[PDB]
């Protein structure tokens, strides 16, 4: 993993630099290269056990998206982001099966940068994609909060529900939106009830 | 109930599999199945006095309902929150029936998420039986509360009947709406009974 | 008595399952069955000074006019309503008899069930007779707190009449209304009287 | 004054039985039995100097008003109007005269559920009268808070000033309405007077 | 003064009577009476240095004005609030001779209750009469209020005005209310000036 | 000081007496005659360095104001303001050489009374030489708050500066409105400044 | 310094004397030497290092263009203003040399006096020259603020970023107005960083 | 670097001096040697491992671009610009680096002042590059928040996203304007999670 890690670090570099010189075969050639690398190291993980290197894979994935929309090449931008999301999922798995929460809500935080970047390149396609991602990881998030206590994790999970209903409506999707209030009213019900029991 | 737990996870685990590659014959096959399964370990939580069984089997159907709204299969999904919502009615009974608050305020939840999943799909007619089961669960709350303290149920049953008036609300059912308000109303009148009664 | 609620329970039961049958004769008889069994439990408490009875005869009251909303039979509701509304009256004189406040609140809470249950129907008459049969409570409710003590039935009364305005509101019934807002002000007179009389 | 009490109260028995059977002559004739006795009362309490009876009339006198309301016999209505007020009047008199605040506040009320009744039969000149009444009845209670202490009479005066402007609102006699919110004007002036005063 | 006053007070009762008769001349004769014997009231009480008798001159003349009100006779009804406001300045004069705050409340007292039974009447002119006078008492209220200490006189003056300024809103007198408001504006500072000085 | 005073109280006696029963000659004859005395007697503060007597001279010349006021002579009132106006300077000034706060506050009370009476008998001249001198006057007051300590000054300035700009709002001469509002902002700032400074 | 203050301050009275009788000749030679002179004293205050000179020369600049404005002659209170801002500058560049903040907001005041000034006389070149001094100044302050502790700068520099915007709401200057905005964001930002850091 | 910072200091002398006189030749000159002197000092900071160079740089830069605004030229405003957004974001890589809060909030405000002064002269393009440098700032701020504890830098990041936002719409950049609004709805939820992380 580690030089797994290095290598993909120095292809993101390479990805950086032919952005701000002006490249499109040695753009997509490195970072592709870096989403394959990143995906080597999910399997390594799981492979061998590590939480931290999925988090690192997906912080390297969010690094080559962003730089997609600076670039705006979209054609990577989407493998970018359908990779990131893919290592959400794997990180809401992992951590709802070891009982950490600190996962689950890196796991938010990367959808939710995901839809972010979606709604700055204007990508109405991933962005769906991504709220979904992001309801779901609120979901697990407020079940592993009550799994392993830990209440602010309640708090964390309503106010991920909020943000997808106001990235919703500031980017226009009204079918996301109405998604997103209707999780957030079911939301408020479990989380006066989590509370209840935890507390 | 344990080895019919599992084939019905692994059923469960084929249906996944079936909607992500596109199946229908093995979609709904494994579907039913699953529910088949979910109602006879029902069977089975009473005939030997497990109330956990049944609270599993209501989330073995929550999640194969939200599969066919995933999948949009409605024909399947119709059958799924029957299935669902009568789950809940057998929990609120022996909930009622032991004097078990956790119980009821989980049948209050599987309630509501048979609702949310309607509204997610857009099934006007199952989100009416969705909300009417919801009120019923809380009126059978606000009872429990009554008869075994708890004064948290007061809450959560006023925050789940202002739930189904917002989702009402959303989705524009006005009839559903106006239950829910006036059923909002006299409850706030039979919780200041409730709690001048036990506090 | 106990043979009494027996065989009520158990026509209830009738009904229940011949509403669910789609039954009207069998409906009907057992209904009306449960109503002269009822009246009858409600002699035996007056006759054997049980109160608890009373309150007995009208739960099962109020289960006979549920199951006719959900059936919409209105030719045995209305009846079912009169004797649920007569109940509540029978709860107040002997409450006031004695001097003991849950017997006024569950009288209260039995007349805004009645009304509850005629807006859901939506029949105009039987919802006037329960708003006014509900004032009568609020009023003999703050008569009773100003005798026995106990604040809270303050609190209640003002909240019942709160309560029926709303509930006239939601129906329209603009005459209920008016009978209710007036009845809020002079209760809220009578609310200040009473406090400082007793604390 | 016993046996007067008694008499009073089977004549007022006869008279709800004649209301809820529909007798005219029997109606008019107890009614009127009825005052009659609760004025030879009323003359029976000044003779011997008991202040209880005064209440105890006006209370009777209340019940056979609003026996009219639900009958609707105005002609016998406007009577029982007229004797309840009197005796209000005479309750302040009595109350000023010994210095007891209950009997001031009890006379408050009883104006304002003459006022009440009005507004539900819809009679405006005895609303008028019941309004004058009450507004005349706030001044002699102020009064007697300066008297006798007890700042709570500041507070209920002030509440029955708003009542009185509130139902005048509803009704609609905006000649009562504007006696009522001057009254209430100088009322807040004479109530800061009071409680410095006092307090 | 003592036989003054019950001789004025037989001649109110005389006035009562024959208003509720319905009498002019003897209405009108024993009205004046009255007045010239609570002048003459008013004469002795400061030939033998009493406060008190002024104030009782002042209920005096005040109970004769309610009466014309409810009579509607404005020719005595002027004399009399002539007389009831000479009778306020008289007792500011005597209360900043000697320093006696409860007398300056009085005075207003007064004032605003000649400007309510105006209001009730409806004559502008007395009406700004009493305005004026109630102003320049809350003036005098200020003043003294600073001499003698006692904060609370500052917050009544205040209150004054802006009962002042209500009353005017209510009947309509703009010019009366423009001097109310100026003159709340300037009280505020005045005020603040005062409870900095004593406090 | 002494008889001059009292010539100067006798000569207003003459003024008041002369403005009831309707006089010009005696009126402005003796209304000047008071001005002249209430000179001479702030000439004499000064030669003998007396701070109260200016004070006096202001409440005589006060006096003079408000009864050309309800007189209505303009041509003298004109001269009573220009007085009082340079009355107040003179307390300003001395106040400031002393180091006094009350005589501040003093001049203040004195310039908005100026205000007023012009308000009262509209004459916008006047009261724009009113406004200008009671911002000097609050000028003036937050450098003596500064220079004496007395917090108090502070708030009692910046009120004067809403109440100048609250009395253009009646009155209506924006100029001085608006001079008001940024003299109010200006004098915020400086506020906080002093604050900081002394506390 | 002395001796030139002196004769300063005599040139002002010269000059105020000029604008009562009403001279031009005079009052612009009176003037415009009082400048000279408190220049002069400027550069003695630094040649000998006496911040307070600084501060007087300043006082005496503001007392003459407040006489200008008195006045109206324009021609002179331009020169006055540029010499305010001008010693307002020096104030400020003397306080961050030494470190000394009374210094820092004694310059705020005579930026915003000179402002005040300009909007009284309605002069909206040096209005603009006066804002922009007065942001500069905030500058100044918050970086003393941070220099040297005193957390109260921060509060002072934000209350002169909102009284500019304010006057310039006020006068008009929408593009002054536009830059207190954007420096009243820029200042909080920057304030919530000074609080921080210090405290 | 010290030599080269006071040769950097008494360019910017010349360039201030230049501007004032009114030169283009040495104001251009003396601006891009304080330019490229400024960057020598970036250069030698980071050989010699000194960070307050770099901030001392910035604010050389910050200087030069102030005074482009006020000289207006253009030509050379957007190179100091740049210069100064260039210095930021070596500021946040050291700081980053080092971890070392201080730095990061130094940055922040650089990039928020180039912001304000492109939003004084009105240069649209500068302006976004400004407002994306200042939000990649919150993004870095809110890491090195996570790893160094410090909470303050939480809020500090939220109010800068809160500032860019409310410059995009005074601007009306309503691109940039969007970009914010979404990154403030991130940070949040970043926030609640960085906060219960430390906290």
């Amino acid at each position: 993993p580690e030089e797994i890690l290095e290598r993909a670090k120095e292809s993101l570099e390479r990805a950086r630099e032919a952005s701000e010189r002006g490249d499109e075969e040695e753009f997509r050639k490195a970072a592709e290269k870096a989403l394959e690398l990143a995906k080597r190291l999910v399997e390594q993980a799981k492979k061998e056990g590590d939480p931290e290197l999925v988090l690192e894979a997906a912080r390297v994935a969010l690094w080559v998206a962003e730089l997609a929309a600076k670039n705006g090449d979209k054609e990577v931008f989407k493998k970018a982001a359908e990779s990131a999301l893919e290592v959400a999922k794997r990180l809401v798995e992992v951590a709802s099966k070891e009982g950490d929460p600190d996962l689950v809500a890196w796991a938010a935080l990367v959808a939710l940068w995901v839809a972010f970047l979606a709604f700055l390149n204007g990508d109405k396609e991933v962005f769906k994609k991504a709220a979904e991602s992001a309801l779901e990881v609120a979901k697990a998030l407020m079940e592993v909060a009550m799994k392993v206590g830990a209440p602010w994790l309640v708090e964390l999970a309503i106010a991920v529900a909020r943000a997808v209903w106001l990235l919703a409506e500031l980017f226009g999707d009204e079918e996301v939106r109405r998604r997103a209030e209707a999780f957030e009213i079911i939301l408020r019900i479990a989380a006066i009830a989590v509370k209840a029991w935890l507390g």
